[PDB]
């Protein structure tokens, strides 16, 4: 039975998570941008990086943005679609929330969102969050609307990896 730190060490060794510049501290209580999380998903699920394609209109989303290949992969894969379809905003600097992460992993794992789910999640996410809870990706007392901590993301990613095996 591994601690959150040991799960992190393992995922980092596997190249799925990385740390912070200048320090080996894993900063498990810190948050994560949607950009960095896209990359996590790409490494976690072995997705192919997509260069030279730009499907969003966010400021500074272009060839100079290191995250675009990962964001494009998770979008082609159907894991993430962004926050606004008519304006094509992904919001890559905003932080990944528990309910957002829940959707991505539930989808990757082909678990079915719970229609009729009763919980504190935003409307669009209720079923994804319930499915993620039921599958043990996040604790039931996690706050679906909060920014996910890196600890929570390490636990969720580690559990998801084990379910793909
Ligand atoms: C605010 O709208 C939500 O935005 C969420 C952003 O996070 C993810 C995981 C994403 O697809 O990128 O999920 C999004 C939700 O589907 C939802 N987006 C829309 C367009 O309805």
């Amino acid at each position: 039975a591994k601690t959150t730190q040991e799960k992190f060490d393992a995922l980092k060794e596997a190249g799925v998570f990385s740390g912070y510049p200048g320090t080996t501290d894993a900063k498990l209580g810190q948050d994560m941008t949607r950009a960095e999380f896209a990359k996590v998903l790409v490494k976690l699920f072995g997705l192919k990086e997509i260069h030279g394609q730009y499907s969003y209109k966010d400021k500074n989303y272009d060839a100079k943005n290191w995250a675009a290949p990962f964001i494009e992969a998770v979008t082609a894969e159907g894991l993430m679609q962004g926050k606004d379809l008519t304006k094509k905003i992904f919001d890559f600097n905003g932080k990944i929330t528990v309910e957002e992460a829940s959707k991505t992993l539930v989808t990757a794992l082909k678990l079915e969102p719970v229609k009729d789910a009763q919980n504190k999640a935003t409307d669009w996410a209720k079923g994804y969050f319930e499915a993620a809870v039921n599958a043990g990706l996040f604790s039931k007392d996690a706050n679906p609307k909060a920014n996910a901590t890196r600890a929570q993301l390490v636990e969720a990613a580690f559990a998801a990896d084990e379910m793909s095996k």
